[PDB]
């Protein structure tokens, strides 16, 4: 077993840090000046353009698909460094990556070639979105007996017709509310969009993913695709993840990602389990920024006393706790993404690892940021320090990407309850 | 022992809720359009005016002093109702109360009558402020052989001359930066400001409190009193607590609160100890608002499932923990204020109880808000719910009114280390 | 609102202290030498005798019923002082109090007069036991569609017949395994013990409670009431709460405590909810003993340094946290018992408050003992300090008297889910 | 970066498991019937014999030193497997390894060859102990201006004369109180023992380590080496770690490990930092036993309900939390041991990682056991389940091997406070 970073991982770190310091630090000057969530997102466009030019969107797609992704550990390193500086634009990159994932993961070369093409060109500012989340919630979307998804799809001739509402998926409406360059819309199949989900069919058997591009939208009536609103978020105030209504929205059958059923659900589940492990790196970036800011402060400030405040056991205790949280978190993230790249391990072992990772790292990042503030004291509460921003940004992570309480803990619980559950398979082999 | 409330305690609650609901709810529409801390503060002036008209500033002064305060438990009840709805203005009220406290606690009847008049008249928008905190910090203000307060006073003829900077004291610059109506300025006596505090003199013996009014500031040259800035706060975004510089600022001897030294230190400690005990009520208000919004949601929303989310054990576990924190918190606050009113108890005993209360209630309120957010899920993160506001507001509490880590725990530790420490004196007697 | 203690409350404290210091301190020298759980229990009989002589058993019974209980705050105060010194015998008193409660709470003066008699007497060593817990667990005893209690009673003639097993109930087999002087046996009504509980009927409507005495056991075959075993406990090593099998156990119909069904469930619920509130005083006692031993050590030992270890911010932080946990706990117990005594409040308001109390106090007392040990350091891990005993005894509280995970959180959760739940009714009332 | 285990790592695991299952599981029958700590330790001797026979003591010693230790990860794997079954004898193995460490780490090939020979032999039951801890504590042994270690040494002629007391060092008295085969005794140099440590000289500059064999003790007056007692511990009840008194105890100069001073301190510090990382594996084993017992239970028991208790979210939550603590803990131990092995890293970087590991894994192991107990509920509290043992055993870890509060957080704090502190140097490399 080894923890040593290769030259290309060190170089990926160097490159991510250089990009964040020279490009991302300037985003705040542009977006802070804007009035609402969409305008803040829009003032972020020149910085995503730079991200594209730095090869960062191409790095979200595997090499066999024409991208430059080196490995998931490389990716973990990048996100940490990005998020330790500025989640604006960084968020847009990872949300794009998530929106690409169902295409990346499907076993269909013609779809991949066609739909991933903008994202590997090194040009423009193409956006992708994985549109799963809804106004009514999604934690119980697979509950047998439940109403299931409320965005539904039905086949009419050689096309599918989308009826329903999405909320929260980042990037979904693109820069201009005319749509992301690629959207994967997760629907529950329903011949009659008025009828309740049959309580005798397993909901997983009814999942479809339909690909929607700016063209798919242009080919529909204006009112088939409506942006009803843009949430005003506590943190990550420069991301767009609007409220969208599909009314009789027409999609060619050839934009169906795969066969409806367990296979489509399986693509969603896999995309989101990967996000589950990677999200830890984002949480670590934010929590690390908080810890480093409080550490530097405690090593250089006496707070009107005779010694630097780090010399006070109660201050040191907080920073020790912060440090431990960060170190365990990063090890767990590298363990998780590594577990997910292991072809010899069954899916349930990977899924369990991914769930643990999202839960621990996101819960713990919050404590880390709050302990850092308590260490600094009153000064941390004002916006001449990073902490007010970090506080709001860190509370996103346990709630988003499938909240820990409703989704990730129940996904994990379900695995552990299975008769063939092997707790240590990812460590000691099966 | 008895927990029952009197008809007048119940009336204070009703009176406070009604004021909050009918008046304070309207403040957001006014302050939300202003684009800085001072402008947001100024936008709250009409609500503090209404607070005065409702007798709330008068209720901060005890009855023997011409005020209408019935007890500390009434006060706790009022603050909880107020902070449960809107800390805008509510914060101005308690900051005034703290500002008035050295005068209320001192025992010069004619000084009291003179300086408390505007606050018991039921007219205008009079502000008070206890100016203690400094740019360099104050956790070590009493550390022997340390720098001490960087705000310093010297006697010159019939007058005192203040040199130095304050930062954070709410209300200190008034509505218009010409000063609060009454500011109690905490100084370290020093004949030569350019020389360090004498390391062989106990810091507590050099403490003086000087009363500075709008007239005092008007009697000075323009560059003797200046606002250098106004912190942009994570939460409580409508309060004012600026960065003030005193340069050769002249104050009349008749404005000295009491003889410099231990009695002046004790006036400060007592004011901040009362505040330590009452601040729990503010924290309870904020956390209760979170808990109740979460509870209501959890009993009305299935999150696309077949039952209300309160029916899920993990969700209910969060609300349970929330409830418990709030209930233990309120009990401890009532215990604390009651202990402070008990004339048969030593200061040591009252102080320790006051410290415990500040520490517990303020730490636990944070957890209570965050757990409520986890229970509600993604929806808690958008500003059409109150949690973004509450998350920022609740984080003030462990940091302000003497941070838990640097000040409150150290004060409690010093009591516990005393040879004659009686841990249960407040319960079972001495 | 007032936190002042009356002369009688301070006298109950002094009295309770005097007893624990002069009597209970001597108990360890006897039970320490004993081979097993039962031997250790029997070895505490002389001390329970002294508790009866000090009127402590009589103080578990209300005054209207010939006992000397002044209030639930008095009771809280007493239990805290007792458990601070020694949970041995102290546990027996309180397991007797719980055993008496369904009788204390019933609507029948004649049942009360007959059955409470030896406990208000001031003589002998009478034991009571509320026999509810079973080998297979009880957290789901009221779940519709589940197997329910596996101790069952049928009516045959002028008698009820008990079939089944009990486990854990303290005092249940008395000093000699011929039974507690009084046992309230909580049964599921089943005409055929071999048939599974009907999934169509609310389990709560099938609850019956049957009073079983040493006489009842004597009037039965010797193999109709058997003690299968005695659990060896982590802490509270001197209690007895054996594994008891009822096979065709005959009980007179006049020993039926009340009408089976929602009324008998009410009695069990009410009894355990009062236990929920008062158990906190026991947890406080144990954790207070940990805090105080750690406080004294921290204020007197430098651990080979230049200053007493309380001067180290990290050590003080631990003591602070202990203090806070204890202070918030007591406040919560007093609020809960007073809430239980307030005749103006709906039952569910009282129940929620008792549930909170049990949950907070028992969880937090474990934290309090462990932080106390961390503060003392390595020394705390050796049996010349109290901590090894306290650690073991403290871990009982979150698990016994209805564990927090399975039972008390679920009871609380049910209340909160009700359409007319009033979170603050016990503080502010109502409508 | 790589997490995959090699064939020899997987074999090391299999071998440790086999030994734990077939040998160590039989240990309890023998020690349970003994009366006190020493007797329980002595009853353990034949299992330690079997451990030597299985190569496990030899595997505590690096290959270039004659041993068979393949790496610290191999070591970590072994310790977790052993401690997941039975810490009796297992603790004796690791206490010996600690005792061997200052010798293993010194730079003298002849001294190593001489003093390590018994331990690489494959025969007997040789014991080693690092005797550092003292009655008055050691958290402050390096505090300038403090009393310092109370066990002092001074040179008289061609020998050293030890005066004072040790407390806690496992194995220190050997099987029979005539001494461990090898004991490294840590002393503060002092010409007049009745005079206080000079407040002007750095305590670290005054540290010496003298090797004490059974022969050294044989060559002294009988009352020069006295065992004054044997602590009764809450857990790990089969270990011996006596109170020892040295009175004018003569040791040959050839038994001095190195010149007194910073180099001697450094060897003690490096020994205890290696232990600090590896103790995590011991904590993980104990807490893993607790988690697996609770998990198996949750998956096979409905607790009188209709579904296995793992289906209740609150139960699931506990098990999820235990699982996360264990996973994060093992990763951090492997990270930390691999950090200690990296020749390219500064010591401060290694030290900091080792302190983090000890603090986190040991605190978090206690939580894991407790949560597991809470999820099993009342059944976890009786000695027919593992938990009572597990609870007492797990509480040792935050306290021993340098307590978290007094020592490990202070060691970590000092490193963090240094001008040149690089937080991420073990991850991203130095600058
Ligand atoms: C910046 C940002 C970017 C995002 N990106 C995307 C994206 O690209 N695509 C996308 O689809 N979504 C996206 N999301 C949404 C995110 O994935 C959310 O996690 C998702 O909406 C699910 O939220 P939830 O876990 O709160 O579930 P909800 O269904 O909203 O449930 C809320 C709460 O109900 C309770 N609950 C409900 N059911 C249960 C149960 N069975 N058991 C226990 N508790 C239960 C839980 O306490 C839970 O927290 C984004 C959100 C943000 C803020
Ligand atoms: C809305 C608002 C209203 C306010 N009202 C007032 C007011 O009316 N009057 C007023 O004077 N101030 C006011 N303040 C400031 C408030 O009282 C702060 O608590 C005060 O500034 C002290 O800050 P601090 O506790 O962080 O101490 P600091 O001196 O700034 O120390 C900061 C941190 O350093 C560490 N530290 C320093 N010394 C030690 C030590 N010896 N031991 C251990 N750790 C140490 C601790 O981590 C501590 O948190 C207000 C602030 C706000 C935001
Ligand atoms: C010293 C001592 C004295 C005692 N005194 C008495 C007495 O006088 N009378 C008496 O009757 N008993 C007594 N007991 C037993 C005590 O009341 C226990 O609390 C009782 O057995 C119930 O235990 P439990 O809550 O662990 O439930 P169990 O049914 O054993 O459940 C065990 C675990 O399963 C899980 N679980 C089961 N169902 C659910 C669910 N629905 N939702 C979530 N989790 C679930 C929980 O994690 C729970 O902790 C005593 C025990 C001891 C050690
Ligand atoms: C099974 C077992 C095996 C052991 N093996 C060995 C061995 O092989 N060799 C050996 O030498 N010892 C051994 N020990 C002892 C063990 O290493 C202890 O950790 C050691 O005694 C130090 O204990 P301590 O950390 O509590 O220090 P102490 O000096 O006893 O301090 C105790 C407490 O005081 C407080 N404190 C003291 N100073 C400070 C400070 N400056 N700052 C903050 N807080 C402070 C802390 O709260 C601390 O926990 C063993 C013990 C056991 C039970
Ligand atoms: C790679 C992970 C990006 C996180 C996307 C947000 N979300 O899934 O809710
Ligand atoms: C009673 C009001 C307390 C508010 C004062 C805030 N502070 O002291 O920092
Ligand atoms: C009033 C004290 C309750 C005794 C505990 C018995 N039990 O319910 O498990
Ligand atoms: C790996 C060594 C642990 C055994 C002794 C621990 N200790 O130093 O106290």
């Amino acid at each position: 077993v080894d923890f040593k970073l290769s030259p290309s991982q060190l170089e990926a770190r160097r490159h991510a840090q250089a990009f964040a310091n020279t490009v991302l630090t300037k985003a705040s000057a542009e977006y802070s000046t804007q009035k609402d969530q969409l305008s803040r997102f829009q003032a972020t466009r020149p910085f995503y353009r730079e991200a594209v030019r730095h090869g960062l969107i191409k790095a979200q797609v595997p090499i066999p698909l024409g991208g430059t992704m080196e490995s998931l550990v490389h990716e973990s390193i990048i996100l940490e460094e990005l998020f330790a500086v500025e989640p604006a634009t960084s968020i847009t990159i990872v949300a794009t990556a998530l929106g690409l994932m169902p295409v990346i993961l499907c076993d269909s070369p013609s779809l991949q070639e066609k739909f991933l093409k903008p994202f590997i060109s090194g040009e423009g500012e193409p956006l992708a979105s994985l549109m799963h989340s809804e106004p009514n919630g999604t934690a119980n979307w697979l509950q047998k007996g439940g109403p299931g998804l409320q965005t539904t799809a039905r086949k009419v001739g050689n096309e599918w017709v989308i009826s329903g509402e999405k909320l929260w998926p980042s990037n979904s409406g693109g820069w201009d509310y005319k749509g992301a360059d690629l959207a994967c819309v997760v629907c529950r199949v329903s011949d009659d969009p008025s009828k309740p989900q049959d309580p005798n069919v397993d909901p997983a058997t009814q999942i479809a993913v339909l690909l929607v591009t700016r063209e798919t939208i242009a080919n529909n009536k204006k009112d088939a695709y409506q942006i009803l609103g843009e949430p005003e978020l506590a943190g990550h105030i420069t991301t767009s993840g609007p409220h969208t209504r599909f009314t009789e929205f027409h999609v060619p059958h050839e934009n169906l990602l795969c066969t409806p059923g367990l296979k489509a659900q399986g693509l969603v589940e896999t995309a989101f389990a990967m996000a589950a492990a990677l999200v830890g790196a984002m949480a670590i970036g934010t929590a690390r920024a908080a810890f480093e800011e409080a550490l530097v402060f405690a090593k250089s400030d006496t707070r009107g006393g005779s010694k630097h405040i780090i010399e006070h056991q109660s201050v040191a205790d907080k920073l020790i706790d912060c440090k431990i949280r960060l170190e365990t978190s990063r090890l767990l993230v590298w363990k998780a993404v590594t577990t997910l790249e292991d072809e010899a391990l069954e899916w349930k072992v990977k899924l369990e690892m991914a769930m643990q990772t999202k839960i621990y790292t996101t819960d713990v990042a919050v404590e880390c940021v709050i302990d850092a503030m308590k260490a600094v004291g009153m000064k941390s509460y004002a916006k001449d320090m990073s902490f007010p921003r970090l506080l709001n940004e860190v509370m996103c992570y346990p709630l988003f990407d499938g909240g820990n309480i409703g989704l990730r803990r129940r996904q994990m619980q379900r695995v552990m309850a299975l008769e063939d559950y092997e707790p240590w398979a990812a460590t000691y082999g099966s």
